[PDB]
């Protein structure tokens, strides 16, 4: 059985990245923020946006930012080691499954690998226990399409969903997204797009009026 990739401090933030957080008000955040080493006038997120706490390497930031160098250096270092655990894993299960594009497929645990960029254009479902875990290992962009749901079936849950991506990631407007998102890059949300899941970003992060909450 698959295990999980391990987040370390990664683990307490909603969105984590590298070169900030842009934002087309209103976005809704539950759950913790903050980029690295950027400063945190980088994180363009207002106070009413996010439930929790904004995390700044320095005095710039939002008002309400915590300056807090030491344990976001901590945070990205845990975020690289989860990319490089999750974009390392040995025999997959899947390798170009649907040759890249999977809309209307139902997803069953364990390893997948693409060689391509991962298009979803349609809906998809995610089906396992409680307990499964999936990793997805994409060396191309992850491209969801406007009003592309994601569900989850059999007691799956985000937090055992992992999304490694070596290129961008694009969130349709409106789509849903389950799941833990590495990229090596940004992570690009389009107007009213859910994330139920992590956006750990090596570059940045931006959001379009969208929702981002942590897993439970």
């Amino acid at each position: 059985t698959l295990d999980l990739v391990n987040l370390g401090v990664a683990a307490n933030f909603a969105i984590l990245s590298k070169t900030g957080i842009t934002d087309v008000y209103k976005s809704a955040i539950t759950g913790d923020v903050g980029a690295s080493p950027i400063t945190g006038a980088a994180i363009l997120l207002k106070c009413d946006e996010v439930t929790g706490t904004i995390f700044s390497v320095d005095a710039a930031g939002p008002a309400c930012k915590i300056t807090d160098a030491s344990r976001l250096t901590t945070a990205v270092g845990d975020m690289q080691i989860a990319y490089d655990n999750a974009a390392g894993r040995l025999n997959p299960d899947f390798l170009n499954l649907g040759a890249g594009t999977i809309g209307g497929k139902t997803l069953t645990p364990g390893l997948y690998k693409w060689t391509s960029t991962l298009n979803i254009p349609t809906d998809i479902t995610i089906s396992g226990s409680s307990t499964d875990v999936w990793i997805f290992q994409v060396a191309g962009n992850l491209n969801m399409s406007s009003a592309v749901r994601i569900t989850l079936a059999g007691g799956a849950q985000a937090k055992n969903i992992f999304w490694q991506t070596a290129g961008a990631v694009t969130l349709g407007s409106t789509s849903h997204f389950e799941g833990n998102i590495l990229s090596q890059t940004g992570i690009n949300c389009k107007t009213a797009a859910s994330i139920n899941g992590r956006m750990m970003a090596q570059t940045a992060v931006t959001l379009q009026m969208c929702t981002v909450t942590i897993p439970q």
